[PDB]
């Protein structure tokens, strides 16, 4: 009878930055308000469990990472009753998730069985070392019952896009078929 107006899940996972041999993390927040899903995806060196930045004091200021692959990998697959994703806003967030500055909005394209985006933003080392994250957000219309999706996190240094620091592992899978 009294159904929730919205439901939000937060997922986190972790990989390894190959260059500095430190953990790197992601957070994916997904809110369903009945009309759309809102996705907020952050890659950061701050452990979301503790809000403590790992020791990256030796990271060079001009080192830089992407949070999205090319058609190096599908990032997002969507169930049958989800529409076309919006533009993907990109921005730097501080340790508490507050926006620091905004970058170009990316456009999602297919495929293969899903979507990726281009004009992908990046985060330089001097921001990473302040505990900042590289954050992308988008919405997806809900058109029916099958609101399943899978999301595959990605992070790579900008001169080696073929090496995903999350190594295809911590995939987010939401049912139901």
């Amino acid at each position: 009878l009294n159904i929730a107006k919205s439901e939000t899940k937060v997922y986190t996972g972790e990989g390894v930055d190959s260059v500095y041999r430190v953990p790197i993390y992601y957070k994916l927040k997904v809110t369903n308000d009945g009309s759309k899903l809102t996705f907020t995806y952050t890659v950061t060196y701050v452990n979301p469990k503790t809000n403590d930045l790992g020791n990256i004091s030796s990271m060079r200021p001009g080192y830089s990472i992407y949070n999205s692959g090319t058609s190096t990998q599908t990032m997002l697959t969507l169930g049958s009753d989800l529409g076309k994703p919006s533009g993907v806003k990109n921005y730097i967030t501080d340790k508490n998730g507050r926006q620091v500055l905004s970058y170009n909005t990316s456009t999602m394209t297919t495929q293969g069985s899903g979507y990726t985006w281009g004009n992908g933003a990046q985060m330089n080392g001097f921001f990473a070392k302040k505990g900042y994250g590289l954050t992308s957000s988008w919405t997806v219309p809900i058109t029916g019952t099958d609101t399943s999706f899978t999301f595959t996190p990605y992070a790579a240094r900008t001169d080696r896009i073929g090496i995903n620091y999350f190594n295809g592992g911590g995939k987010v899978v939401e049912s139901s078929t």
